[PDB]
């Protein structure tokens, strides 16, 4: 019954005592992705493509295989298969995928598929790095000043999909139990009232923030900076703050810096001390625009991540143009983290910077370090050619105008 | 017992019909506010008395009464005072209050006193108007096209403090109950697993949208978006959204706007149609940089208003000026939004602007519009005349470095 064809030439990506033995052929899957994900997609292919035959000048090469998700997965599987099992299955089992921007449909009580990878598959850690890119027009006078690494939480909180709806039953039932049995006397207006549920737990703190510093030392980064709001969410944001520090001191000999509440790690590799630290949620909100430059790793929880990591991108003019990923011990996908823009899909113009980056990301994660370097090279030398598409060139002054394949080529050209 | 000593000269303000009355000479209650509350407050009294003086000439006159919260409650009325139940119904009592910069102290599981002031006297609705202040340094090109309202409700959502401790039988008990009677499967981590409860009710979410759509038509403002994080929250976030978009229609003939989602009411003393929309908090995160016209007056929950006021404060260089009040049915309490910065207290050194720009709200609140007029008369030349506290100074060349008390008299000299 599968649909989803496995490339005669080309070989699996195998893990083995945490490292990915990446062949010179590998099978990587790709979800094209709703909407603009026709236009982006194919532009991700032919620069990746290019990218890697540079690099390795022939020896290595990609065997992209086509996996569904979203509506065209309705279209190729049926009706209501908007996430086919075999989809986890093969990401699983292919360790490395990328895929193009995600829509849920409303009205069939289907929650976000994107979420529902990320759960599903285990993906824990959101990675969002936030850099500027000389040429790109942005909103601040000081966009250079942004260089941060986004550390989302992904497999809890308020994003766990928890809650019920006012006057359902479980609502009651719920409700009923907090304020008779637990004693809950907060619930300003019980009748008529929706119930969300947030959990945090030590373990998958503990994993995202281990992930993040793991991270800083192997990229000696200046410092991790966990982002919560435990002031007022002492058990669930204060809870992750705490885990965080405790874990900084447990594994890797975190030493208090002056009276605290700051520590210091020396980079095992470089000596450098990486400072771990933390602020409020709101304030850090204020904080990425008056002082982005005191900042680089952020650890956060999943919604305050979500904040964030469009605060950041849109400050650095890349909402279009932010990569993304989903890491996870036994797998990891890379996805385009614009929306779909259905109004413009198929126009061949809108910014494929997002998965582009995303599969620059990608590379990375398989070694291939010299192919990502040359997606990034492409990048800052088409933007900073003011040879961009129309998101950018709308916004400046004697730009050329190029549709999203052009960009691609430019990128390409710039390598 | 009581040290509250009320002024001998001096009338209490009455409510009926839902209108204050408002006397000429207003006793109203004022918490100076821990840190450079003791800055802060002096500035903003001499200001406000300036302001209605001239104002009235004389015929009017505020009888400020000092009432007490935070550390100086402690020192006042005892060791474990920080919240007096008096100072509740002083408030209470006396309809209009204001306060500086206020902090809860840790170790003691005392829960944050500003909160308590808010959920205790019902003061369900937190205003926040963000606008521009021309001289003020700010991070962005274009902080001018910043004129935004800040609608954010006060009673409910994961603000409520409803929340249990890892490890904790409470936690264990509701996690079972989750589990087991709700049938909760989505907890990724169920052991040594915090938990915390967002409420969000019909009625909470009407009373806070129903005040934001009366401002807009009494100030004759452009628009109401409802910003929210529905597409993951359905039944809190989403449930807001529903239910502000319905009170849009059921109380305000709210008509809807091509083909939806968006709805138009008709200012019923302009004739203007206020368009009603939304936007999902993160993307809201981004547009406020990107096209910061495009909006007006904001109506959320209570953590996004949060931080939609902080990043919205930031942006125009307003961190430290950025006006706030707590409004309910029977009293109001206006406050400094910014921290107490302990390090600069009795300096006289820290910007008043936030506490001084507060009161003008007051004044406002109070019917006394020309007094209020006054004091942003005076903020604008201050502030316009680069004659400005350190914080502004340091971001700016040429300006003239004044101290929190000479900040002061500058907004005094530019009545
Ligand atoms: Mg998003
Ligand atoms: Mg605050």
């Amino acid at each position: 019954e599968s649909k989803v064809v496995v490339p005669a030439q080309g070989k699996k990506i195998t893990l083995q005592n945490g490292k990915l033995n990446v062949p010179e052929n590998p099978i990587i899957p790709y979800i094209e992705g709703d909407g603009i994900g026709v236009d982006v997609t194919p532009a991700m292919l032919k620069v990746v493509d290019a990218a890697v035959e540079k690099a390795y000048k022939g020896e290595r090469k990609i065997s992209w295989m086509e996996i569904y998700t979203g509506e065209k997965s309705t279209q190729v599987y049926g009706q209501d298969v908007w996430l086919p099992a075999e989809t986890l299955d093969l990401i699983r089992e292919y360790r490395v995928a990328i895929k193009g921007p995600l829509t849920t449909p409303v009205g069939g009580g289907i929650r976000s598929l994107n979420v529902a990878l990320r759960q599903e598959l285990d993906l824990y850690i959101c990675l969002r790095p936030v850099r500027y890119y000389q040429g790109t027009p942005s909103p601040v006078k000081h966009p250079e000043l942004t260089d941060m690494v986004i550390f989302r939480e992904n497999s809890e909180d308020i994003y766990a999909g928890i809650e019920w709806k006012a006057d359902s039953a479980d609502a009651e039932k719920v409700i009923k139990f907090l304020r008779e049995e637990m004693g809950v006397k907060k619930i300003r207006f019980p009748e008529h009232c929706g119930i969300g549920i947030k959990p945090c737990s030590e373990e998958g703190t503990k994993r995202l923030v281990r992930a993040a510093i793991e991270y800083a030392i192997a990229n000696d980064r200046d410092s991790v900076t966990l982002v919560h709001k435990g002031n007022i969410m002492k058990f669930t944001e204060g809870a992750f703050k705490d885990w965080g520090y405790q874990l900084a001191r447990e594994e890797f000999g975190g030493e208090l810096i002056d009276g605290g509440p700051w520590l210091k790690v020396k980079n095992p590799n470089t000596g450098k001390e990486i400072v771990i630290k933390d602020v409020i949620a709101d304030a850090f909100l204020q904080q990425i625009l008056l002082r982005p430059a005191e900042y680089d790793v952020i650890a956060c929880m999943n919604l305050n991540g979500d904040y964030i990591s469009d605060a950041l991108a849109a400050q650095v003019g890349g909402i279009g143009i932010a990569p993304g990923a989903n890491i996870g011990d036994e797998c990891a996908l890379f996805e385009a983290t614009h929306g779909t823009a259905p109004a413009y899909a198929g126009q061949d113009k809108v910014n494929p910077g997002s998965i582009i980056l995303s599969a620059e990301m990608m590379l990375r994660h398989m070694g291939w370090t010299e192919a990502a370097d040359l997606i990034v090279k492409g990048m800052e030398g088409a933007i900073n050619a003011k040879t961009v598409t129309y998101d950018f060139e709308r916004l400046m002054d004697g730009a050329k105008l190029l549709k999203c394949s052009e960009f691609g080529d430019a990128i390409i050209e710039n390598m």
